[PDB]
């Protein structure tokens, strides 16, 4: 029974944090390195996140500067960026890169919403079916008589409850990001 509740809570926890970056590749208002995180290059034949090139700094809410970790990947980085669907044109200074962000049109923000709203359905599916195993292996517990009735409903109720919080908290998350992505 043990085993099967804490790796449940545990994996939960751990999709509440893959939603939280999830939720971090949206294009947004105040610029962060996550939403330029699905920015790949070919480096060196093989495709790979820029944010793994480059060391990002974000000095006002719609200004970033990006550092190349090797100065010859300057050029399709900045590529990459312009090319991407962030909506915006880069400039460079010979070594680094000068991303002004523009403000998103109320039209892109409701599309981006969509996307935040999306992607809390994805985790909060996936919250489920960490806890449907559990269940699942709790029930099996139950039949096989590897545990007391009583034992064994109350994990069930705690499971429930250890679920339902992290439901939650990725709703929360989301509902942050709408906030954040209609605020600007």
């Amino acid at each position: 029974i043990d085993e099967a509740l804490f790796d449940a809570e545990e994996k939960m926890e751990k999709a509440v944090a893959v939603a939280r970056d999830d939720l971090s590749t949206i294009r947004t208002g105040r610029a962060n390195p996550g939403m330029f995180s699905r920015i790949t290059i070919d480096y060196y034949g093989a495709a790979t996140p820029i944010t793994q090139l480059a060391s990002i700094n974000v000095p006002e809410a719609r200004l970033v500067v990006i550092k190349p970790y090797e100065a010859n990947q300057l050029r399709a980085i900045e590529t990459a960026i312009r090319n991407s669907d962030l909506g915006v044109n880069p400039t460079n200074d010979g070594a680094l890169i000068r991303v002004a962000v523009p403000q998103l049109t109320e039209e892109r923000r409701r599309e981006l919403v969509k996307q935040a709203k999306h992607k809390g359905e994805e985790a909060k599916v996936s919250v489920r079916n960490i806890r449907r195993k559990a269940m699942e292996e709790l029930h099996r517990i139950r039949k096989e008589g590897e545990a007391g009735e009583d034992e064994v409903g109350r994990a069930e109720k705690d499971l429930d409850k250890t679920t339902h919080q992290y439901v939650t908290q990725i709703d929360e998350l989301v509902k942050h990001k709408e906030g954040e992505l209609l605020e600007v």
